């Protein structure tokens, strides 16, 4: 594995991100945890592909063109912003607008976003 | 079982990995439990470990430690970490970079966290 992938259980839903890589393959309920690879799960792009809008003194990110769903079963877990060597994530919770906010200084940045059903979703500007 | 924000480390290949979402499960990797990294757990100096927030205008400074702490090829700071709220910043690090990181946030009450590759996980709180 490599810095910054996310892994799933598919029996018991645990989810990781790495932090340092390394050789060894992730493994839970005795089998080998999932790559989420981000954009590979046949969903509505425009309700799970993050849209980057540049601000002031940073980003604001909203999943996707239409406001995802934030329901108790059905919602964006959280928003992560990749700048430089940074990781910035906002964990979210049913009920809250599908967006988040980050103050950074960076041109080129990767938004990250992760449906509990839809999976791992991302975009540049 | 893994809760979200926990740190764990194989000690064999040496991949390590923060919980997003908990589950039953219990990580394994090369064969064996990868290991729970609790914070301020490790013996080592506290001066050069545990880490200093330092509040500034629009949000926070954090340094390793009070005393500044290595930054060499087989001995530094892998990253700093600043949690408030639902919000988990990071800030990975790199030898011969100077240990620490500058997080423009909006929290009144936060924790900053730091791992050194031999040392392990600390935290402090304001
Ligand atoms: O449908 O997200
Ligand atoms: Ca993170
Ligand atoms: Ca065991
Ligand atoms: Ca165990
Ligand atoms: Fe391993
Ligand atoms: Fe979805
Ligand atoms: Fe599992
Ligand atoms: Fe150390």
């Amino acid at each position: 594995p490599e810095r910054l992938q996310v892994y799933k259980c598919e029996v018991c839903g645990n989810i990781v991100e790495v932090l340092n890589g390394g050789i060894g393959e992730l493994v839970c309920c005795n089998q080998d945890m999932k790559l989420m690879s981000e954009n590979t799960v046949d969903a509505a792009k425009e309700k799970h592909v993050p849209v980057i809008e540049k601000i002031d003194g940073g980003y604001k990110v909203k999943v996707g063109a239409v406001a995802h769903p934030m329901e108790e079963k059905h919602y964006i877990q959280w928003i992560e912003l990749l700048a430089d060597d940074k990781c910035y994530t906002q964990f979210l919770k049913p009920g809250q607008a599908p967006e988040a906010v980050f103050l950074i200084e960076a041109a080129k940045v990767v938004a990250r976003a992760y449906c509990n059903i839809h999976g791992h979703w991302k975009a540049e500007n």
